């Protein structure tokens, strides 16, 4: 038993609801949340810039630090930092970015990052911003992920979307 509240059930261990990553990583605290983050871990928009937003920066100013030391993420990486006021870590998971031309091929990648971590709180990987088929992401999702994978959709519009297509 978790904390989790008011999600649906896509699978065995793949969870989805409509809600604002950012309100429901302060309200649930959770171990894990994951950053839609880029190889820079430039935290400028998007998931990612909402996330740092709301540590007051403080996200930014460590994954500065992180880069200095160990230069960027692979496209597909991941690397796990403080989840500051947010959760106790961030996995900052860097998915392929179609507006950059990466191949989508790595977000199966991408996802296999979560597999380290029992439990997350997660947005849709390489969604928004990134780019790429939101139905897609969930899909690659399901079929990559076993551990237990909460999924925060912001858009209502897509969140309804995405169920009514899951098969
Ligand atoms: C399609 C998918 C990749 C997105 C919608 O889920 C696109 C828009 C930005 N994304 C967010 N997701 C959840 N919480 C969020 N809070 C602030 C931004 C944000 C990801």
């Amino acid at each position: 038993v978790n904390s989790f509240s008011g999600y649906l059930k896509l699978t065995d261990n793949v969870y989805i609801k409509n809600a604002d990553i950012v309100e429901e990583a302060k309200k649930v605290k959770p171990t894990v949340v994951v950053n839609a983050a880029n190889v820079y871990l430039k935290h400028g928009g998007g998931v990612a810039g909402a996330l740092n937003k709301a540590t007051n920066n403080a996200m930014q100013v460590e994954s500065d630090d992180y880069i200095a030391t160990n230069g960027p993420l692979k496209v597909g990486g991941s690397c796990v930092l403080s989840g500051h006021n947010l959760a106790k870590h961030c996995l900052h998971v860097v998915g392929p970015n179609v507006n950059k031309g990466e191949d989508i091929q790595l977000l199966k990648s991408a996802y296999e990052n979560f597999n380290q971590h029992e439990v997350l709180l997660a947005p849709l990987l390489s969604a928004g911003i990134f780019g790429a088929d939101p139905i897609h992401s969930l899909r690659v999702c399901v079929d990559t992920v076993r551990t237990n994978v909460y999924l925060a959709v912001f858009d209502k519009n897509l969140y309804d979307k995405l169920v009514s297509s899951f098969l």
